[PDB]
């Protein structure tokens, strides 16, 4: 176990059962051997923080890279090594959304089948992750497409939507069978802007995020797609650390999360923040 000091908020609170630590406290293991896809804007793989850890592979969009930074940002905080949560993960970048951050449906679902056979041929001994920070209106295409990248043997972590209501009516968000996350500010209160609902299974810092940006630079935003990659991260990292399934891991995340310590979650919708055990 070591202490990242002075890490960011996010990072600091996913390794602590209370806010007020001001370092990331996490096993050196760090996700190696695990491997984390981002389907999003794409991935700046040359961005200095990622080490070359991160490759971007594959794109269905106008162009073949990240010329909006959204993608770069969740890349970042799933492995980058000052702001992400598996410092030693690889990281793939599959672009299905334009540099302005719409793509269509169909491209969105090529992304995922995509992750589900290239994954396959990838040397990742831990396990593979599936991030997706994106989030529509409810779609029974979308829910499909990551219901197969789930059962395929990819644990997917997906954005919960950030319209303050209920996931039920956003996808890939409301399918049941993937890792929906809702968002939290280092308050922990949820995110004023984070969905919420039975369908969410786990909160994590979404509310001032700081992350990898486009142009080598970094940017602090928020969104629900900020919370997911601290889940499909930490998921990375409990791979590289205990192992798990990928049909288990959510489950796995929910049992270890921080219980009741958050503010505005409504009756009805898990009272649970991600933590990875280090401390």
């Amino acid at each position: 176990i070591t202490q990242q000091q002075g890490a960011t908020w996010g990072l600091t609170r996913i390794s602590h059962r209370a806010r007020g630590s001001t370092a990331y406290a996490y096993d050196t293991s760090a996700g190696a051997g695990a491997c984390v896809y981002v389907i999003d804007t794409g991935v700046e793989d040359t961005h200095p923080d990622f080490e070359g850890r991160a490759k971007q592979i594959k794109s269905y969009a106008s162009t073949a890279r990240d010329g909006h930074g959204h993608g770069t940002h969740c890349a970042g905080t799933i492995g980058s090594k000052t702001w992400g949560v598996a410092k030693k993960v690889s990281i793939f970048g599959v672009k299905v959304l334009d540099d302005s951050g719409s793509g269509s449906l169909s491209n969105i679902i090529a992304g995922m089948d995509f992750v589900a056979s290239d994954r396959q041929s990838r040397n990742c001994p831990r396990r593979t992750v599936a991030s997706m920070s994106l989030g529509g209106g409810y779609s029974a295409a979308l829910n499909q497409a990551a219901a197969r990248l789930q059962s395929s043997g990819v644990f997917v972590a997906v954005a919960a939507g950030n319209d303050n209501r209920d996931a039920a009516n956003t996808s890939p968000a409301s399918e049941p069978t993937v890792c929906t996350v809702g968002a939290t500010d280092s308050n922990d209160v949820r995110s004023t802007f984070s969905n919420y609902g039975r369908v969410v299974d786990i909160f994590a810092p979404g509310t001032s995020i700081t992350s990898t940006w486009i142009g080598g630079r970094t940017n602090t935003i928020s969104g629900t797609s900020m919370a997911t990659p601290h889940i499909a991260g930490l998921a990375a990292y409990l791979f590289g650390l205990e192992g798990g399934s990928a049909g288990a891991m959510c489950g796995r995340i929910q049992t270890l999360s921080t219980k009741n310590v958050l503010t505005s979650i409504p009756s009805g919708t898990v009272n649970y923040l991600a933590f990875n055990g280090a401390t």
